[PDB]
């Protein structure tokens, strides 16, 4: 058992014109892709350093595990958090959860926004539901550092703003990328992640 | 595998009055011992996560590996390093090679006390060799992240400057403990870890 590039559940132009087809093909085919077989090479050489106890192979191990693994998570959980059936807002405990812990949906947005547009270099912003303190809560991870593996935060919603996320399309205008994903996340999905975390 | 805490190559008090008994019986069975216990329950861990692919627990264990782990590493060298038949001036290669990259062996003195004073807060202060350049150089580390893991740079001579390295005896004032460890380096050890690395 090795981790695989996942199929997007969605056709590469389904997402225009918000995220055209030429960045969906890049992202997952070659971004996404290199992710993975780099995870899987650089899992197999920490087994034989594990094996070998050798502490300092390990070690520099870390910043590839970290970023190629980091990276297989996140993408994993974007190509899910968007859909050509996406937009508008959530709907039930979500939406309520939203509403209590920032205010108001649009409030949440512009929240989300500041901390995505706010990232200085690579990075991604992030939804996610805090276990311990039973709410909702977002973060900005540098580089592809996941939400849960330095946080403890579930993602609920991540939003790539790394460069090759949206500059084909609009260039060095960030925001713009950010205006526009808004209409294509899928709360339905969203809504499971926040779901299973309550019971 | 299993990592164990390597017996000291003499007894706690063999390099007073510079780190006294004190401060080695606790470096040595409390600290070091942790490093150990701890990176041995950590890695145990990881090989639960890669054989069940969890990646998010690899990259939430890579704080802990990295402490406890570079903690073995730093201090299984430190010990070697010192040496109650230690001081006094390197001969041979080691003394030709710190002459010409330092100027002399006071001037690379000053500048290895300097790079370990200068660390604020945790760390250590390396001696090491860079294999690409076949000469010396002097770096600093923060925290137990180990020099040759993170840099490449093969260690020769380490210095703690931890502040349980050095509290109890010498309390603020780290520059007394640094001029006083001069007088118990194994310089033998440190041309073994040269030479090794070295024509
Ligand atoms: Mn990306
Ligand atoms: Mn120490």
């Amino acid at each position: 058992m090795k981790h695989s590039l996942p199929d997007l559940p969605y056709d590469y132009g389904a997402l225009e014109p918000h995220i055209n087809a030429q960045i969906m093909q890049l992202h997952h085919s070659k971004h996404h892709a290199a992710y993975v077989n780099n995870l899987n090479v650089t899992e197999e050489k920490y087994q034989e350093a594990l094996a070998k106890g050798d502490v300092t192979a390990q070690i520099a191990l870390q910043p590839a595990l970290k970023f190629n693994g980091g990276g297989h998570i996140n993408h994993s959980i974007f190509w899910t958090n968007l859909s050509p059936n996406g937009g508008g807002e959530p709907k039930g405990e979500l939406l309520e959860a939203i509403k209590r812990d920032f205010g108001s949906f649009d409030k949440f947005k512009e929240k989300l926004t500041a901390a995505s547009v706010g990232v200085q270099g690579s990075g991604w912003g992030w939804l996610g539901f805090n276990k311990e303190r039973g709410h909702l809560q977002i973060a900005a991870c540098p580089n592809q550092d996941p939400l849960q593996g330095t946080t403890g935060l579930i993602p609920l919603l991540g939003i790539d703003v790394f460069e090759h996320a949206y500059y084909l399309q609009y260039k060095n205008v960030r925001p713009d990328y950010l205006k526009a994903i808004w209409n294509v996340i899928n709360w339905e999905n969203v809504t499971e992640r926040y779901m299973a975390c309550k019971k």
